[PDB]
């Protein structure tokens, strides 16, 4: 039977995981549900074929719940919406020793390449890596060939989670494709025909492996950070000035090669994220699955818009026939910044309110109020008292006959204050 890893992360930073996450994961076999807080590793369990899902109880402070995961596990492996598990990383986390040889000198034309960049194997060999930010910081020097490396000044020795490649869209700074499956194609193909390994066969006329590694790491580029592959564009690009035009006809060849439609000929490659977000992603060249565990990832949306905001609803009858302990019904319909219906539960001045589709129901009576508290910057509002009938109806000294107002966009503390007349 089937070992998982549960593992909690942040939209765009993996240098580490999000810890203090409250997550609960369920299921229908027999298997005992449980409740766990989201830490520095993963959470461990060993699963029975079934079906589960996993859903998040609630988020450390600035981060937005995350949709619930399901997911089923069946003999040995691990499905979910349908395709095979993408998600297959290492127990320990940065753990993984990456390196960029100091030491190593070859050209590409008057000055060394010197972006000699390798992960370290389980098993002690280096493989052949390549940087996936071209603006990030790459591996940590080292001075004897990758047995000590210089730390971080800030956060210390920098390691690596190793994973394998797919998904690696969301490491991208400035990438070229919108379509996931089909960015990581290229990158495979790019890869495929490119440098790859210590004295392998140059299929290019005249270049040297150093060059053609100079290409292969362009040719990423050009897809992971939009890079023009022109000599002029080229001249302050990241020391690829130095590159001659040979070197950079490869590079060319290259992503014509991995644009075109054959299918990859690589099944996965292995891919090491750092400790320390402002370092570079690696994209290796070798693929390496028996370290790798099914990992069921969930990733929490940091709170771009730390501004939230109030919205309160008053109740005023009025005229001689007004009943003064009636209860007025409203239906409050929310949407967010970016247009979508809120499900999620809602703070007050009293007891709280889950939005169920955007929707939620709250009464008053003459005098009573309330007011709704933390709602995100740009979400706009429609609101209707649905009981007014016998009663003419103001919101903020305005008639409106349907009872119902809305507001797009809002910027700042709202209020709705209706007035529930009835005159004999």
């Amino acid at each position: 039977t089937t070992s998982v890893l549960i593992r909690k992360y942040a939209i765009g930073d993996y240098s580490k995981l999000l810890e203090g996450a409250t997550l609960q994961l369920t299921g229908d076999n027999v298997f005992q549900a449980r409740v766990f807080s989201s830490n520095d590793i993963g959470e461990r369990i060993e699963l029975s074929d079934g079906t589960y899902t996993l859903t998040e109880l609630n988020s450390p402070a600035g981060y937005s719940i995350a949709e619930p995961i399901t997911f089923k596990v069946e003999a040995g492996k691990v499905y979910t919406i349908q395709i095979e598990n993408p998600n297959k990383e290492i127990v320990e986390p940065y753990s993984v020793e990456a390196y960029n040889d100091f030491e190593e000198f070859s050209v590409l034309t008057t000055q060394n390449y010197a972006k000699f960049y390798y992960a370290k194997n389980k098993n002690g060999s280096s493989q052949v890596v390549y940087a996936f930010n071209a603006d990030l910081k790459s591996p940590p020097d080292s001075e004897d060939g990758g047995k000590t490396m210089t730390p971080d000044f800030t956060t210390g020795e920098v390691k690596y989670t190793h994973i394998a490649g797919r998904d690696l869209f969301k490491y991208t700074v400035k990438p070229r494709d919108t379509d996931p499956d089909t960015f990581l194609k290229h990158i495979k193909k790019v890869i495929e025909k490119g440098y790859r390994e210590k004295g392998q066969a140059i299929e290019y006329s005249g270049l040297t492996e150093t060059q053609l590694r100079a290409a292969t790491q362009l040719a990423i580029y050009y897809f992971t950070d939009s890079a023009e592959l022109d000599k002029d564009k080229l001249k302050d690009y990241h020391g690829f000035g130095d590159m001659n035009d040979s070197t950079l006809a490869v590079a060319k060849i290259l992503v014509e090669y991995a644009q075109d439609s054959n299918p990859p000929q690589l099944t996965d490659l292995d891919f090491f994220i750092p400790n320390n977000n402002k370092y570079q992603s690696l994209i290796g060249t070798q693929w390496h699955p028996e370290d790798l565990v099914d990992i069921i990832r969930m990733e929490d949306k940091k709170e771009v818009i730390p501004v939230t905001h109030n919205l309160t609803l008053r109740k005023t009858v009025t005229g001689l026939a007004g009943d003064r302990t009636k209860d007025f019904h409203f239906e409050i319909e929310l949407k967010n910044n970016k247009q979508e219906l809120l499900s999620q539960t809602v703070k007050t001045d009293k007891t709280n309110l889950e939005f169920k589709d955007g929707k939620a129901t709250i009464n008053l009576k003459h005098g009573e109020s309330l007011t709704l508290q933390g709602l995100p910057e740009g979400y706009s509002y429609l609101v209707k008292e649905t009981d007014s009938e016998g009663y003419k109806v103001k919101v903020n000294s305005q008639e409106v006959a349907n009872a119902t107002v809305s507001k797009t966009g809002i910027t700042s503390d709202e209020t709705l204050a209706f007035e529930n007349n009835k005159e004999p």
